[PDB]
């Protein structure tokens, strides 16, 4: 579990979105595992606007923050699941690190702010859904 609260928006993994999230829908992309819904209160999360490849993410399964090196956002193959058929997920960044299914939602940050959220993992790797290109989150 986990969300990014920036201004009047809540950004969550599309596979984990609630009824409230779909009833207050702004944007959703199944191929990115992202869903953005509207909130009635203000959010103070800063979104990073950068090309950073290092940062720190929260791993709920270890109750710990881990520093990571990660790749550029890209189309990576993701295996089938109860949420999606086997497909290419776009805007995905991979890093070597620990993750478990309940780890989706954990925030990845750099010196400039929120980079993205945990969306995939397995085999000693963690995948992050990038949010740095969604410029409308701050406007
Ligand atoms: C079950 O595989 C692992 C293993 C380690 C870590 C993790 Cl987060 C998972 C879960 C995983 O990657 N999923 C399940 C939920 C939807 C994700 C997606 N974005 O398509 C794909
Ligand atoms: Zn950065």
């Amino acid at each position: 579990s986990g969300a990014i609260y920036v201004g009047n928006y809540r950004v969550v993994n599309r596979h984990l979105a609630t009824h409230n999230d779909w009833a207050n829908l702004v944007w959703e992309d199944s191929s990115r595992d992202l869903l953005v819904s509207s909130t009635t209160a203000q959010g103070c999360d800063t979104i990073a606007r950068c090309d950073c490849q290092t940062g720190v993410y929260y791993c709920s399964s270890r109750r710990k923050h881990y520093p990571v090196s990660f790749s550029k956002p890209s189309l990576i193959f993701v295996e089938a699941s109860e949420y999606y058929p086997a497909r290419y997920q776009s805007h995905l960044m991979l890093a070597v690190g620990h993750s478990e299914p309940g780890d989706c939602g954990g925030i990845l940050r750099c010196q400039h702010g929120v980079v993205g959220i945990v969306s995939t993992g397995g085999n000693g790797l963690v995948g992050f859904a990038d949010v740095r290109d969604l410029l409308w989150l701050d406007e």
